[PDB]
């Protein structure tokens, strides 16, 4: 096209990530700011405050984010790679909205020659002046650094052996720093807890030990108590104790050592925490302690409060956890309200507040892996009336969660709400349709269908929270095509093995019986047999229904091989469906069968395997009455076209529908065709199933002869209807050497002028490019790489969307959205201040 109406048009700029972080390895909180903080081992830092606030950033060495530790009060974060590397973080306002840049690093090393393991930092503290960075190592040297400027002060050194000269007289021999933690009334003492068990409170100004116990089992973690009047240690043994802080010297013994789970030989409690509330009953949090022999296995965190005990297991190791606390650093009681767990898959959160304890939905970093995806559906542009059902339903469905509002409200957003309400449907393997609100920076679940409804199959305290499932059941509940028409309602859903059903959405519980009806698709066909997956068993009679998307019609194919196509026409109200043998229409309102078509030549060719389905209501005969058509590609170019008889509605019910097979159009290059698309007069594309219905202004104009446009993974060709002449044509294979793997339409509106808008295609390539070709003329207009060509898993994940934007998987837990539009770019722009 135009180079003004190029510009004014296209443009590539990957906007934000959804989802959840693959492999993360670090939590933080700030309970001033409200922010949470999540490392990953890729070097990836990502900060998130409420919906539209968060932040990312990159470590130049691509490593293992171990700790993150947030300042108190100042807008500043410091990371702790697995390298032995500190970084200072900032929050700058830079435009009058924050952003998130690196400061200054620093590496710890000792002198010259020394043993690398001795510099290993452990535990790091920050100071509550915000100036000193006290790091415990595992040669038990406490080691100081200002901020900024990374200066490893020599002079406050607090090594072992200083330690250990200011004991009385007990020193029997001996560090591994395992504690290293602040008076929480007095910042002149530190606390310093060592592996073999020596936990002493170390005055900073005098140099001196003021405190001290040998506990006699090996030190894990430590927690200080809020009046810094009791410590509560945890052991190697599975065992907490509790020690008294008071000025009387001497050497306290343990208030209350237990095993929690004993006598049985448990492991490790890996950290604890004791915190405080005005009801006079405080929690009791600690991570693992599960009997070794029984429960080795078993990521859980253990939560005690007021004779109730709860050990939340998790499918998923877990990485880190944080106890959200309404209380400042000047305050009584802790009173916790919020449990915030990071696993390894998932992130879970836990009221505290609400008896039962139960889990916190999440506005963001949902788990899309909880289930492995296996396909994917946007849908743009939902009416409102249909919106706010789905949200309806998704509510109904989700009573068993928290009412509190989300705790980590950090940051203010200022990005406006979205003006258009977008949809992202997931397909998953266990047979699950996730609905997701891809209107916004944030990637929220509105509701969740279970496709498995309509097939046929306390001490200690475990109780299995989380949503991530690591066991596949049945691989043939896969979900494979998804059709979702946002003017009726009507849903259709395809699976691996040969089912296909078609759910309506309803307000109110309904309990009915699913009609399942057999397509076979080798009726035309013997001799060879199927080897593998047999036909999903399906409920017989009535079965209870939550509100949603309710299946009225189970279409069973035969042989049940998996499902490459699906194409719903809701206003006629068909469905047509392809495997690798064939193809068939069906009527969904009768609840009988059209036709089905075999297209073939136990294994031989290659051949057949139809790749899509395109609705079409234009001319295939005569050149004066147009009549609905069905159309269909197979792998070897071949172009198949019926003529479709839809009775009215008084008739709808009576006479069945008839088709007949009018066109079949065989390609020249013999490649597999990936779209079908028809054109109007004003080489506009057909509007969509009860489009018109719903807008009378598309019309697709009659008067001009109709087009229509093969695309192939090696040319585009469009061709004049009725006659099937060949008109025009772009040999991308031949031309620029790369294969078409998927295309969709798009309306690109411009940026120069407010109300205007083309019709174009948007291609991915076999490359990881991503192409927009022109119409109708099928001009190559830009080139914009995206995935990287040896991303196999990341290129078939790719959906676009209706207005020139995408998504495609950088990780199987969370996507990419791009815009190649000038009119969309979903990104987070924020503020955040003290």
């Amino acid at each position: 096209m135009r180079e003004r109406l190029k510009r004014d048009l296209f443009q590539f700029n990957k906007t934000v990530e959804h989802g959840f972080p693959h492999q993360p390895s670090a939590l933080g909180y700030s309970p001033s700011l409200r922010i949470l903080a999540i490392g990953t081992r890729s070097g990836a830092i990502k900060l998130y405050g409420a919906p539209g606030v968060e932040f990312m950033g990159l470590h130049q060495e691509n490593n293992a984010v171990t700790q993150i530790h947030l300042l108190p009060g100042q807008c500043q974060l410091v990371t702790l790679l697995d390298d032995n590397s500190l970084h200072l973080w900032s929050l700058k306002v830079k435009g009058g909205a924050s952003e998130l840049q690196e400061d200054e690093s620093f590496t710890l090393r000792g002198p010259p020659g020394a043993a690398p393991s001795a510099t290993q930092i452990t535990v790091v503290l920050p100071h509550s002046s915000c100036e000193l960075l006290y790091l415990g190592t595992e040669s038990g040297n406490v080691f100081v650094v200002q901020l900024p400027a990374f200066r490893a002060l020599e002079d406050r050194t607090i090594s072992s052996d200083a330690v250990l000269q200011r004991l009385p007289e007990e020193a029997r021999h001996r560090e591994m720093v395992e504690a290293l933690q602040e008076h929480p009334r007095d910042p002149n003492q530190i606390l310093i807890g060592y592996s073999r068990g020596l936990v002493v409170i170390w005055d900073l100004q005098g140099s001196r030990v003021l405190y001290h116990f040998l506990s006699s089992q090996q030190l894990e973690n430590i927690w200080w108590q809020r009046d810094g009047r009791l410590l509560v240690s945890c052991h190697s043994d599975g065992s907490y104790c509790q020690w008294p802080v008071s000025s009387e010297a001497q050497q306290p013994e343990p208030l209350r050592s237990l095993v929690p789970y004993g006598p049985f030989p448990c492991k490790a409690i890996t950290r604890i925490l004791w915190l405080t509330t005005r009801q006079g009953l405080p929690f009791t949090i600690f991570q693992g302690g599960m009997p070794r022999a029984s429960y080795g296995d078993r990521h859980c965190i253990s939560v005690i409060h007021d004779g109730q005990q709860t050990a939340f297991d998790f499918t998923s190791r877990v990485i880190g956890f944080t106890v959200l606390t309404e209380a400042d650093p000047a305050a009584t009681f802790d009173d916790p309200y919020a449990l915030v767990v990071l696993a390894e898959e998932e992130l879970v959160v836990i009221d505290l507040q609400t008896a039962g304890w139960p889990p916190v939905q999440l506005p963001y970093l949902a788990s899309l892996h909880c289930s492995a995806i296996t396909c994917s559906h946007h849908v743009s542009n939902i009416p409102l009336k249909l919106w706010e059902r789905i949200i309806a339903a998704g509510s109904r469905q989700n009573a068993h969660f928290s009412t509190m509002e989300w705790p980590i409200d950090g940051g203010t957003s200022l990005t406006p709400a979205p003006p258009q309400r977008d949809l992202l449907l997931t397909g998953h393997e266990d047979g699950t349709v996730r609905f997701w609100d891809a209107s916004g920076v944030c990637l929220r679940l509105l509701y969740k269908l279970s496709t498995v409804r309509v097939f046929l199959t306390e001490w200690p305290p475990l109780r299995k929270v989380g949503s991530f499932d690591p066991y596949s059941d049945d691989p043939r509940l896969g979900i494979q095509k998804i059709f979702l028409c946002k003017y009726s309602g009507y849903l259709a859903v395809a699976g691996t093995a040969g089912q296909v059903l078609v759910l309506e959405l309803n307000d109110e519980a309904a309990e009915q019986a699913v009609e399942q009806v057999e397509a076979d698709l080798l009726q035309d066909q013997e001799g060879y047999r199927w080897k593998g997956h047999e036909r999903l068993a399906a409920r017989s009679g009535p079965v209870r229904f939550e509100p949603g998307f309710q299946p009225f019609v189970l279409v069973q194919c035969q042989p049940p091989a998996v499902v490459t196509s699906l194409a719903l026409h809701s206003e006629w109200r068909l469905v047509a469906f392809g495997t690798s043998h064939g193809f068939g229409l069906f009527d969904h309102q009768q609840r009988r069968q059209v036709f089905v078509k075999c297209t073939l030549h136990a294994e031989d060719s290659f051949t057949g395997f139809v790749r899509t389905l395109y609705f079409a209501d234009t001319y295939l005969k005569d050149s004066s009455r147009h009549c609905p058509s069905l159309w269909a590609g197979t792998n070897g170019g071949t172009i198949y076209a019926f003529s479709l008889r839809v009775p009215p509605a008084e008739r709808r019910m009576d006479e069945p529908v008839r088709a007949e097979q009018a066109k079949e159009i065989q390609l020249m290059h013999r490649a597999p065709v990936v779209g079908i698309l028809v054109l109007d007069g004003h080489s506009v594309p057909l509007p969509e199933p009860l489009e018109v219905a719903h807008d009378l202004s598309k019309s697709p104009d009659m008067q001009g002869s109709h087009q229509l446009l093969v695309v192939s993974e090696e040319q585009f060709k469009v061709f004049t209807l009725p006659k099937v002449s060949a008109k025009l044509k772009l040999k991308l294979t031949a031309l620029e050497g790369s294969r078409v793997r998927r295309v969709s339409v798009a309306h690109f509106g411009s940026r120069r002028a407010e109300d205007y808008g083309e019709h174009h295609l948007a291609v991915l390539t076999n490359l990881g490019d991503i192409q927009v070709v022109s119409l109708p003329l099928l001009k190559p207009q830009v080139r914009y790489s995206c995935i990287r060509r040896e991303d196999v898993s990341g290129i078939a994940s790719c959906v676009f969307t209706k207005y020139g934007q995408g998504f495609y998987l950088i990780s199987p837990s969370e996507f990419e959205r791009f815009s190649l539009s000038t009119k969309w770019l979903v990104e987070p722009r924020c503020l955040v201040d003290s």
